[PDB]
């Protein structure tokens, strides 16, 4: 038993909702909030936009010294920084963005940073300003995924439409 609530249970361990990756980690803290991340950490916009402002920019002041430490994340890759007030940990996940023309094979890679983690608060991958077909992120993830996913979809038109076309 764990404290997500509200969720429509899609698979043996997928679930979903209409929410607010933001306030929906405020209110659970959960254990892992996946970020949407570029390779740069550069937390600009989107998803990660949001979630960095939450923090008042400390998760970008984080990031910042992990990439002068580590250089950039590879598409597809991933890193574990702190959660900061959000979250025990922040899993930074590097979907590919097709508006910069990366491979959409690669979001399965993506999906799989997902497996080393039991329990996880998480956008779809590459959707948004990524620019990839969020019903595709979600069948990815499905297929790919095997731990316990939360997903939060903020646009609520979105999310009916993932749920009424979900095979
Ligand atoms: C239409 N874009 C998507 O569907 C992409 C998806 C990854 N974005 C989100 N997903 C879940 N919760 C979210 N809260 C947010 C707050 C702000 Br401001 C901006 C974005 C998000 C966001």
């Amino acid at each position: 038993v764990n404290s997500f609530s509200g969720y429509l249970k899609l698979t043996d361990n997928v679930y979903i909702k209409n929410a607010d990756i933001v306030e929906e980690a405020k209110k659970v803290k959960p254990t892992v909030v996946v970020n949407a991340a570029n390779v740069y950490l550069k937390h600009g916009g989107g998803v990660a936009g949001a979630l960095n402002k939450a923090t008042n920019n400390a998760m970008q002041v984080e990031s910042d010294d992990y990439i002068a430490t580590n250089g950039p994340l590879k598409v597809g890759g991933s890193c574990v920084l702190s959660g900061h007030n959000l979250a025990k940990h922040c899993l930074h996940v590097v979907g590919p963005n097709v508006n910069k023309g990366e491979d959409i094979q690669l979001l399965k890679s993506a999906y799989e940073n997902f497996n080393q983690h039991e329990v996880l608060l998480a956008p779809l991958l590459s959707a948004g300003i990524f620019g990839a077909d969020p019903i595709h992120s979600l069948r990815v993830c499905v297929d790919t995924v095997r731990t316990n996913v939360y997903l939060a979809v903020f646009d609520k038109n979105l999310y009916d439409k993932l749920v009424s076309s979900f095979l």
